[PDB]
């Protein structure tokens, strides 16, 4: 039987998902060939990348003048991506940084273009977003950069700053096709498919058109996005595995109703635990800001902190597996992405109340 | 039904691989998920990557001192990699260029370092490897890099030059686990897994130990060897799929009798080919000179070139499919790689007896 599998990334996918992919493995659609074999200068390959581009483009409502680029090397590239794409080495850029996935894009940004952190989570612990008309934003910035959804801290975005003289770009991996977004707002949204969208080695940049071009001359032409949008994500040989298990889910997503039935599914199984959480009197306990709290990602700790060895190893024997926290912090975390079934969810917050019960 | 599928990369698999792959899509042996769902960190996966890792190392009879890196961004992304990583910025590289696949990693080199070009073949439309002794090397150049197979131009290195100053560096995309390989003389071998060894999204670079480190500031982090080899390739999240994949694949091989044993059955079905070609009467013709014909990437052309178009239609209609050659060029292209079955080289054999006959 297959486990309940609370991984951060790569994560669940839906069973319907992982079955038609099994069906159509060895000969997809009568090609004769497998989606791993297919040329990506074919016909069926082609088929498949626009399929799943006009699929992403519904859910997401993005508009006519944005790009849609399926890239390989993870968020982590783009972290260089993005400076070496739209900055010169003199611009700068200002970063909001409300975890360690948004202080991991300062670093590798540093590289290429300056940088103020004109806000950090940091000194209390990463549990909160700032007050947006408080935020303090560079006259000449060429774009403002947030994480959507912070990982390991579980602190998410539910409403957006606006740039002062740029455009904003935001890391939205951990909680990409989770809900609407007003894609408009944005310079650039990014995100790896492998935390809640399909299988590691798919990246997705959307990017507003007029934001493409004259990246510097250091520039991998790997990682340039004029080459990339130019040839339609078909530069060089793209992951073209990957790029059709994202298909699948996004059509799947669409069959379930469309972002707005996704976003009320996570609302309603995160409402579970963070409610058992907060009803536990301590005895488990979330640090983070109730605001912002994250469908995605819950952070939480045992207020007898030596018990939680116990807890993640007999959650495993109960098919509830990789509910460890992230190594830098420990704890626990349970991820719950779009495909983690209600009834895990249940079986979480049923364990959790007779764990309770028996070490108190 | 399937297809012989003659394509250049991505390319055809193994039917036992596919097979094994679709059985175990939905619950890999037992463990409760997909290796699709696994998470990087866990013992699943690491148990699968180690695996690879081992089984690449038994084929190409690895050494101890070199590092196996399994990466993303496919073997453009080397050509930045490499004299980032290798090279200061006022270090220079040498190349021989055999086919257009050395030039395109000349133009991209030439962002990050200095380059020669001791030897082009493109005064001989890429027809020739030249005459080792007689190649006139740089006296300070950091590598010499060739490109082991041109993909597609058909020339393949059968032995290899000695680097005068420093040491070789050879993209072996195209012929990658065709036979063996005297690793010794590299200090990098790489290549995009998709041509020969799995599905895209993996990139292998075997890579000297004392080679890694002092990449240039400028490089990405996740263009930097010394990230992912102390990593062990686990840096962000791998290309985890594809990986598992390349392990099916590596496992199948030795499975085979390991590399001698695969480069016999690639001498027998290329010779086939070849045989035909040369016994057509100039109506079908290989440009290139006998000695470095490429075992796995077979371009030839039509004397009369109007029916090349015709010729394509018929062979698909005969379910042989992607014979057409790289657009860069025209003409036809057999690829022939490791998994290309004995079968459908003689079919494409048999079809061009009879297609010549029909048009004498
Ligand atoms: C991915 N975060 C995951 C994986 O983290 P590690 O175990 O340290 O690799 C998590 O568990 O938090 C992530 C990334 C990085 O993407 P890749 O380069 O691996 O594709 C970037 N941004 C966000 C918000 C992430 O969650
Ligand atoms: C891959 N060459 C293939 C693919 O060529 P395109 O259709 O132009 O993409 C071919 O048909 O010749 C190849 C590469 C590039 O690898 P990726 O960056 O796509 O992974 C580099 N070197 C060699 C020898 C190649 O065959
Ligand atoms: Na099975």
């Amino acid at each position: 039987a297959r486990v309940f599998n609370f991984a951060a990334g790569p994560a669940t996918l839906p069973e319907n998902v992982l079955l038609k992919a099994q069906a159509d493995l060895y000969n997809w659609r009568g090609s004769g060939m497998s989606v791993m074999e297919m040329s990506h200068r074919g016909k069926e390959f082609l088929s498949i990348i626009q399929k799943a581009e006009s699929d992403l483009r519904q859910l997401l409502e993005i508009p006519q003048e944005y790009s849609v680029l399926f890239l390989q090397g993870g968020a982590t590239t783009q972290f260089a991506a993005l400076p070496l794409n739209l900055c010169k080495s003199d611009d700068t850029v200002d970063f909001v940084v409300t975890g360690s996935w948004g202080d991991k894009a300062v670093k590798e940004a540093k590289k290429y273009c300056k940088t103020n952190v004109i806000w950090s989570g940091k000194s209390e612990k990463y549990t909160k977003v700032p007050s947006f008309e408080e935020l303090e934003q560079t006259p000449d910035a060429k774009y403002l950069h947030i994480c959507a959804n912070e990982t390991i801290h579980g602190v998410e975005f539910k409403d957006y700053p606006v740039p002062k003289n740029g455009f904003l770009v935001a890391d939205m991996s951990s909680n990409f096709c989770s809900k609407p977004v007003d894609v408009s707002k944005f310079g650039v949204i990014y995100g790896g498919a492998q935390k809640n969208v399909g299988p590691s080695g798919v990246t997705i940049v959307i990017i507003r058109k007029d934001l493409i071009g004259n990246a510097q001359d250091i520039t991998p032409v790997m990682l340039d996005y004029k080459i990339h949008d130019e040839n339609s994500s078909l530069y060089n040989t793209p992951p073209c595995f990957g790029i059709y298990m994202c298909g699948l889910v996004f059509e799947d997503l669409l069959e379930q109703g469309g972002l707005k039935e996704v976003e009320k599914k996570n609302q309603r199984k995160a409402d579970l635990l963070y409610n058992a959480i907060e009803e536990s009197n301590g005895f488990f306990r979330c640090p983070v800001e109730k605001s912002v709290r994250s469908l995605m990602n819950v952070p939480f700790t045992l207020e007898k902190s030596e018990l939680e060895a116990e807890f993640i190893k007999e959650a495993a024997k109960e098919k509830m597996v990789q509910l460890k926290g992230h190594r830098s912090v420990g704890g626990m975390r349970a991820s719950i992405y779009n495909a983690m079934p209600l009834a895990g969810v249940e079986k979480l917050v049923a364990f959790m109340k007779d764990f309770q019960a028996k070490h108190a």
